[PDB]
């Protein structure tokens, strides 16, 4: 659309940010969209999983839906890289129209509560909306305990173009040469996500690159386990599931291409 329309939407979303920031400050400022967004994000990140105002949710949803759909990529417009069911796509996972995306969660399962942390959990929760945290809190409440490694739980995607978010907890990697045990645990994450998708009759799922951070699984070995586990699953089951390997960097892109090049 026009630059003019773009500037009006920006103005509206800055006003929505100010609104949401004010609510979170008062329940218990800067000028640029960039600075407002980081202020909002930090407040959202650290907020305990308690009920919100329904007016808050109306404003939040208007903002997040708008932001997430400004430049949507539809999986139907992508072409497979291997067979007819495996894709590698460079881009923002919160802007991909697809039945499910996979979130690398933590055991507390409420998302990232580290203000402004650069991790995929933070990104997915903050773009989807607070409902994802609230729904995860209810999953944990009904379960009676925090979430183990290598499992999968589904929530709605709310403001994401993705219909659902599949949440899995991966292993922490504290030793340089990744142990066999941790390799098996990562594979088990992939397998649980794939099975959950098929169980709920989803047509497609996207996995993300591991975000770089302390004790994150090394990218190289991660890609190899991802590809190996997905390919074994699709062979052994004759699943019609389509799988997308999402990457962000040019380097991660080439990495996954190689891993699929046999
Ligand atoms: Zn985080």
């Amino acid at each position: 659309g026009s630059h003019m329309a773009s500037m009006e939407t920006l103005k509206s979303n800055k006003a929505r940010l100010e609104y949401l920031i004010n609510d979170m400050r008062r329940e218990r400022m800067p000028s640029s969209f960039e600075d407002l967004w980081e202020l909002y994000r930090g407040l959202a990140n650290v907020r305990p999983a308690l009920p919100v105002s329904d007016e808050y949710l109306a404003v939040q949803d208007a903002m997040l839906s708008d932001l997430n759909h400004q430049h949507v990529t539809d999986l139907k417009d992508l072409k497979p890289i291997k067979g007819d069911n495996i894709f590698v796509w460079q881009g923002d996972i919160t802007t991909l129209k697809i039945d499910a995306i996979v979130n690398a969660a933590n055991s507390r399962f409420l998302g990232c509560m580290q203000a402004n942390h650069d991790c995929i959990d933070n990104i997915i929760h903050t773009k989807a909306g607070v409902q994802v945290r609230l729904d995860c809190a209810e999953i944990i409440r009904q379960q009676g305990r925090n979430e183990g490694v290598g499992k999968a739980k589904k929530t709605r995607g709310y403001n994401l173009p993705a219909k659902y978010i599949i949440h899995t907890v991966g292993p922490q990697i504290r030793r340089l040469p990744v142990s066999k045990m941790n390799q098996d645990l990562l594979a088990k994450c992939y397998l649980s996500c794939l099975k959950l998708a098929d169980q709920h009759s989803l047509n497609h799922v996207a996995f993300c690159c591991i975000s770089t951070g302390v004790f994150a699984f090394p990218q190289d070995e991660a890609a190899e386990i991802a590809v190996r586990t997905v390919e074994s699953y699709l062979k052994e089951t004759n699943s019609t599931l389509k799988v997308v390997f999402n990457v962000f960097t040019d380097k991660d892109l080439q990495l996954y291409k190689e891993a699929l090049n046999r």
